[PDB]
């Protein structure tokens, strides 16, 4: 059941991810359009990639103020979550560098 | 101030939102190139003003399982809507319309 008021929230939480959307846009890697019209499905399978890289994570990279320095500090955190995710190191600094691109910008 | 964990956060809301702003693009009524790339503050205005119509509602019609029905047995309710919103009546028949389009999506989701 959609009532009127759930398509007023729904409206809010648009809005309110609009800027946070439009910042991402202007960072390589994630896609020019990324979140517009008719590219809102690949946007959301890219995040999930990094999402599931950012679940290998411990808590002292994920509340650390600044998650990059942990990893260059000790590289071989980068291999550890490359092979508890899957993925590739070279895709665990591409997030990397993509997340200090944006802190940086908020 | 910035975590990866704040990122992550902000990519879950993301994940969330992303079907209904797909679903929301799939709406006419919104002009040309409604949430595309540089249309994004433009696009959000609307939002906004649709938001602003809904103020003008109240709980009844808020709630109801068919928001737009209510209005079909009492079109009354319609003049006033628009009165408070500073909108004309045809602009609360669109957002009525609007909304009718997006909940059979929604339920076809």
């Amino acid at each position: 059941q959609f009532t009127l008021r759930d398509m007023y929230e729904q409206f809010q939480n648009i809005m309110k991810m609009g800027p946070f959307s439009q910042i991402l846009g202007m960072i390589p890697g994630f896609g020019t359009d990324f979140m517009s019209k008719g590219n809102e499905q690949e946007s959301m399978a890219r995040l999930k990639k990094l999402m599931t890289i950012m679940d290998s994570m411990n808590d002292q990279e994920l509340d650390s103020t600044d998650g990059a320095k942990v990893f260059s500090k000790q590289p071989g955190r980068i291999q550890r979550v490359a092979r508890g995710s899957g993925v590739s190191t070279r895709d665990v600094q591409e997030l990397l560098t993509q997340y200090t691109k944006f802190a940086q910008m908020v």
